[PDB]
């Protein structure tokens, strides 16, 4: 998941969460 917004990890692309823009580093 994204720690900044809670979105499912499958919504990450290009080094960012595609929902809130968090850096990849924020995924857990």
């Amino acid at each position: 998941y994204c720690s900044d917004c809670g979105a499912d990890a499958s919504q990450v692309r290009g080094g960012y969460c595609t929902n809130c823009g968090a850096s990849a580093d924020r995924i857990r």
